[PDB]
């Protein structure tokens, strides 16, 4: 029995779920009827994350944990947010915002040649760049930065998603992958592959390498090349983010400093 939460707390006749989203936990797209108490005969179209039915113990003890993080973070533009919960007389419900478009690899490569621009493209990622900037200010480390996370709403925002949860391979840092030790630094690494993501239109990295060829030549230096559609400037910030040593890496201030002159700048 889950303790109640009134600044959080949905009744459930207030929920009308619908079609099935994505199947680490089961998402249903459902509508909420009066979450702003302002309109309270509104409806909200909303994603419900929650547990599958052969869920054990530990997936309960995840997604309740997953829940109470969501709540200390707060809430920015580029993240999907808490909107609210069902956790009394039923089912645990993790109600957050509904991103229309889904996510941000299947979003370009159906685009691929309505067609997109280059400031669309860094506008992308600049609002990538400025959700970490927050999640990063917040102490909360994603550890599985990647297109495939980013979500995309009706509006054009794009939304980090399963961020700070208790193949990835060919996105995580050396030491991510040699050590464990994720921080700050190796989300930045992962940014750097999710831009080469962004300019490939959804582009599979380091394509035709197996798992243990890909340890050896991180080590060696090797680098993804850059891609067509793709300028030398977005390019170097992409080899800055696979800096070797973590602490020469970029940060995400930086990243969104540099973004925002070059959204200004591109046409
Ligand atoms: C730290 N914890 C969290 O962040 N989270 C907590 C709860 C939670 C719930 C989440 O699920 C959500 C949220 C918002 N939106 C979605 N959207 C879709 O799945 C979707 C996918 C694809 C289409 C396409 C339908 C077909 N057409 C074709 C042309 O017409 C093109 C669009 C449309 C919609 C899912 C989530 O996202 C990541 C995992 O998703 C399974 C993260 C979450
Ligand atoms: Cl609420």
């Amino acid at each position: 029995e889950l303790p109640e939460d009134p600044r959080w707390e949905l009744p459930r006749d207030r929920l009308v779920l619908g079609k099935p989203l994505g199947e680490f936990g089961q998402v249903v797209l459902a509508e909420a009827i009066g979450l702003d108490k302002d309109k309270p005969n509104r409806v909200t179209k909303v994603a419900v994350k929650m547990l599958k039915s052969d869920a054990t113990e530990k997936d309960l003890s995840d997604l309740i944990s997953e829940m109470e993080m969501m709540k200390m973070i707060g809430k920015h533009k580029n993240i999907i947010n808490l909107l609210g919960a069902c956790t009394q007389d039923g089912p645990l419900y993790v109600i957050v915002e509904y991103a229309s478009k889904g996510n941000l690899r299947e979003y370009l490569q159906a685009r691929r040649p309505e067609q997109l621009s280059s400031k669309d493209l860094v506008s992308c990622a600049y609002q990538v760049a400025r959700g970490m900037e927050y999640l990063a200010s917040k102490k909360c480390i994603h550890r599985d930065l990647a297109a495939r996370n980013v979500l995309v709403t009706e509006d054009n925002v794009m939304k980090i998603a399963d961020f700070g949860l208790a193949l990835p391979v060919k996105w995580m840092a050396p030491e991510a992958l040699f050590d464990r030790i994720y921080t700050h630094q190796s989300d930045v690494w992962s940014f750097g592959v999710l831009l080469w993501e962004i300019f490939t239109l959804g582009g599979s990295p380091y394509p035709g390498v197996p798992v243990e060829e890909l340890f050896k030549l991180l080590k060696e230096g090797h680098r993804m090349d850059k891609p067509s559609n793709c300028t030398n400037e977005l390019y170097m910030m992409m080899r800055d983010c696979w800096h070797a040593v973590p602490s020469q890496r970029p940060t995400f201030k930086q990243l969104v400093e540099d973004l925002d002159r070059i959204v200004a700048l591109t046409s």
